[PDB]
């Protein structure tokens, strides 16, 4: 397996860039030169790249060094041939951000938090992204009165909106992605979950460009079913984009290399990925963007090979999951367990509630503890599933 | 402190007449007389009674017997003068449910629990009751391949769909709420979280009398945050009715009685109940519902002291939520962590987003470690909130 | 791979014989002949069975009924030779255990509880068992003031060591296996993970013959790590039985076929029993049993699958984690890794602490920052396992 | 409620002075001077401080220096009166630290890691010190593979035994505590629970002189009961030293203020410290240690306000869990429910194993059926004791 630029596997500036600094140490890694990153990510087969503002361009940067920055990345960007697809705002590293940024308390810090994200739109534009991820990772609290929890909604909806309205206004080809996480680095986070996402977006005044950003782990974070969850956004079509990583449970967000975590996750995320669902249905199409930290244990040898590792694993899943389905046994196992017979609508054409109440063979003549008798074997489908995954099959 | 029927303290039948019976052990208790839980609630105060279809009249039960069980319970009812606020269906004990009602993979079991569904609509409309409620138990998976994610989330949104078209043809004053759970007795439940509630809705044909029932414990179970869940709930206008109860962590669901399992977030749910928000906006106005069970170590004794707990424990939360708000010293403390200061929009009257980009004082001019000096006094308030909590204040 | 009784696979007769009754429903499947169980298991190729007291002979019956049941048993088990490892007693199902066996509040329960383990552990003696294990699963509290956590401690231990003192004076040949659970059905069960069970043992008077029974789904609702907990009852040679299941993530017990949960750490649990640790040490001979339940929503061909299941998941991990271990490949991360450099001792034969001290080479003249560069590699390391486990190696 | 001295409240160093960098910012507060911290602490009532190593002087320090700052800080510690009970070791901040100290897969590392903190024993002993704690927070890992389990626990216990023959040697009047947690660094930390760390200390040589320090947020990050916890800690009589704090549920830890996480635990956990067990038996009588941080969004003024919180939210559950003991309906609610029953022992003096099983009334004519009748009104006690928690009794 070797990833080629037609794979669209896309990494964070930070993810390989991330240094080592946790909660109870510092740095164990020298800073990563952002020319460096580009170079190498293009040798390994990345097709982009994506950063925060403040990943690339210091917060406190004079003009004459944002030029500087800007010209080395374009040039190596040139060089390369890697594209630029998404670009999101950092509003969670400066201590002004410490209560979020557009619903921070202080209107003074909302205003220039929303300034910062107008501001990096024009940037993400003339980068040529698709995409604008906008992570709240400071909206939130640690208590429950610091919050008007009504507010922070409006205040959240205000910053939002007035980004969209800004990108139609401009004519730019851009769309907003938000990206829920539960908790970490506030006790609680608003709009913890891909449910709360796309609730959300349906308040907006221009929720037509806006979106979803899933990450496996956050998900997993709140025991949720991150293939399920994903299934819910594409459903509605609001699955925007991605950001695979791993996750060994209920706890801190550890960013391992996707499939390092939970691996039949994993392995069902893929298959929805690539094969779609199986009576069909919308398909997600953009980039396959790992958001991950490489462990702070592992040297810069350790770091390629975890991108590398990124790769090899969605490519290995893909393997698998394709087999899975072309696989005759599978097939028979699907129809005897009703995955195809989900597929048919209950009712039949033109036939109404009325209709259905009154139809003597589906209620009052309905012998339940005969249906009750047929064996779903979910069981023997889950077994197949697994032994494509091991490779015995 | 002492509930009256001003208080709208709400019991389903399958609380108190919860037998006892778990994955463990059989029933430790003999069922209780619909009868008898009638007129025992309304002597400590209950408003009203729910119940589930089964929970009053058996699956097989003859006409004659189902018109000598109505005869008895309205009886009753008459004669205490409670009301019946919700009505929900079992879709989930008898062994035809096993993969659902809604969303079963067999299509007979689909339309015999949608056909199930529309009968007890005109039960629920004979009743009196506002709402119907939805809660689909088996509506999931245990295994990753059992289910085409997609044709499920169709699947529902028939059932639903057809049933709010029939309130709708046959002019009855009734709304549906959904009610999300996590897991339990599924591996995985569709619809997890109230914002996977909230996003199927805006999917819906006749999501209009489409809303919520969020569960205090269903909430936890995700390690979500009960109050910041119904506060979107609210927000959206979406909050139609509330399951309240106890729950101590992730783990199976407890039932405990309200304000049993986390009580400062108990504090912090009758607060937003009671008080709404500190800017102003949507308040809750329907009952306040206990779906609990009476631990089954305890005697029948017991139940109606759990039935008498949660009423007190509402009522003495209340009282110290009223007391909280009303102190002058956390007035002061809101205002200088920024409560109130959150409501101001983020932009002027008529300002736009260019408009904002272009003031200097907002961005380019803004000092942002000046601003990051503020002591927000989060703390100061919580500390505040917990002394009016434990009455020392 | 097909299992053979050589292979040590063990069922409980309540494994496959669970019928389906869960919280929120009855049973789905109709009550499994026990006689039809040992025939079935042994035409699979499992090694034995394993039984609650209460699995085989009914709670009322009379001697001549036990003596009954007990002839048709042992016939069964003498017709296809599997052999009764473990035996096991129900303390929990009865409502009269509804506060525990050996710790329920009540001391004529606490009598009851130990009178009904001395008489089963006198039939342990007789069907050839090995091990007797014992699951407190309702000790414990819903409630903090409910018991007095001291004398919890004190009864759990009269019991355990009254019968202990009981094998030694009948001289069985048997030892005591403790089960933790962290909760369910107790909302906190005593002695809720590996190391409070083997804390626990260290002070009772027969401790020397108690050792635990640790379950993978039991450890992994507390979210530890199933391996590492086996590591440290295997250190200590306090692992005399194991229970093999899957479980999703923090939840209800799902009682899933071993390998249809967590399956990484599933993996290096099979490594752990059956390769050992990398420097040597203790291993476990003992017998692989499985305590699962078959999904609810299939019938008998499901059940049968179920427990193919098991066997073939064992099967193929082994398999892969012998490939695994074997690799020349591996074997040199290791080495690079420093897995066989943890197995030297941290000081030099006869150094002592003031001699380290003083060694101005280990401390005053360390570079510290010299040592930190060193790329421990462990993500490749990690990336080669699940390339094994995938079978792509 | 004024905390005094007699009180023992002690605070660690890197409590009031952590500056605020978590996972995703840098500090939002200036470094707390020591020589001010001790003023400080003492103004407010504390009675003792504690700190690491390098909290105190850093690792670069020269002996000179070294010198310099101990000479200020014994002076403020002279001028206030504070006492020193507890002093620790960083083993985690430093990036040689980042495979562990003990545990490290480097040999090198780990013999600077022991003479790290051999040399820190007899500062311990120079501060006057009766305490020294060891968290293992890097030791650990976030992949299977990347130990062998067994010389994890053997390199553990080298270190430790190390420590505690040296001081046994030494003759210092210092005992050693471990302190576990599940995770965070580490995806796994060995000793992940109050169990496996005591369990651990079983296989120790010194065992003797080597207990626990539990921490309040850490058994909440596994989902465990904090106070069934440390009732286990205490009937060992391995509780030397406890960590007081916050956690809101399982994520990462958060530190929060004693009091401020699960409300109804920290009010049993009190209850225990203060009043012990209800039919007597052990106590803890050493310093109540609050191991919490501030919240990162207020300054210094909440620094100082939250550390005032913990002393005051500890006095206020005092009194309330000593008006809840006192309290005659509380006693009768207790005997009811069979707290005291549960102290009695289960077999009469001098009665067998033999003789119970022979007792006819024990067994064969017991009426379970009868039995399980008992009402042990638990649902009541525990309204009992949150009426006397929101101090409305
Ligand atoms: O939890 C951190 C988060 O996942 C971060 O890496 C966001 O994805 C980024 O801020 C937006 O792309
Ligand atoms: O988890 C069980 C659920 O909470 C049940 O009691 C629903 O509320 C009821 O089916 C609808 O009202
Ligand atoms: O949670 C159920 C538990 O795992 C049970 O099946 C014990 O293993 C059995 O009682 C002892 O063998
Ligand atoms: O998770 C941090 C840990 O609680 C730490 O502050 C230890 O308590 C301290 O290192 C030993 O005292
Ligand atoms: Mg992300
Ligand atoms: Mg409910
Ligand atoms: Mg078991
Ligand atoms: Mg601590």
């Amino acid at each position: 397996v070797q990833p080629t630029p037609a794979d669209h596997f896309t990494f964070g500036l930070w993810t390989v860039g991330w240094t080592g600094a946790d909660p109870f140490g510092v740095a164990t890694r020298a800073n990563l030169d952002p020319v460096e990153a580009v170079h190498k990510l293009a040798e390994l087969g990345a097709y982009g790249i994506t950063f925060h503002d403040n990943d690339l361009i210091p917060f406190d940067a004079t003009a004459a060094e944002r030029e500087k920055i800007l010209g080395d990345f374009n040039q190596a960007l040139a060089d390369t041939g890697l594209k630029v697809p998404m670009v999101t705002t950092n509003l969670f590293s400066h201590p002004v951000f410490k209560d979020g940024g557009f619903t921070s308390n202080d209107r003074s810090i909302r205003r220039f938090a929303l300034a910062k994200v107008l501001h990096n739109i024009d940037l993400a534009a003339e980068m040529g992204a698709e995409t604008f991820v906008m992570w709240g990772g400071r909206e939130g609290s640690e208590y429950d009165g610091s919050k008007d929890l009504a507010a922070a909604l409006d205040r959240m909806r205000e910053g939002v909106d007035t980004a969209a309205g800004y990108i139609k206004d401009k004519g730019y080809n851009l769309r907003i992605a938000l990206e829920p996480k539960p908790n970490e680095p506030r006790g609680d986070i608003f709009l913890p979950t891909v449910g709360h996402g796309l609730a959300f977006i349906e308040q907006l005044e221009h929720g037509d460009i806006v979106g979803l950003n899933p990450e496996t782990g956050h998900e997993q974070m709140a025991g949720l079913n991150f293939t399920h969850g994903i299934a819910q956004a594409l459903w509605a079509e609001k699955l925007f984009h991605i950001d695979l990583n791993g996750q060994r449970g209920i706890k801190y967000d550890q960013d391992l290399v996707f499939g390092h975590g939970d691996l039949t996750s994993a392995f069902f995320t893929v298959d929805l990925l690539e094969n779609g669902f199986p009576n069909g249905g919308p398909k997600y199409t953009g980039p396959r963007h790992f958001d991950y930290k490489p462990s702070r244990t592992d040297g810069y040898d350790g770091v390629w090979d975890s991108a590398k590792a990124n790769m090899s694993m969605y490519l290995l899943l893909k393997e698998r999951a394709l087999a899975f389905r072309a696989d005759p046994e599978v097939q028979e196992a699907m129809k005897t367990s009703g995955v195809f017979e989900l597929g048919e609508t209950t009712l039949n054409a033109g036939e109404s509630a009325a209709d259905l109440m009154n139809d003597s063979a589906s209620f009052a003549g309905f012998d339940a503890e005969a249906a009750a008798e047929r064996n779903f074997a979910f069981i023997r489908l889950n077994q197949l599933a697994i032994e494509h995954l091991l490779g015995s099959r």
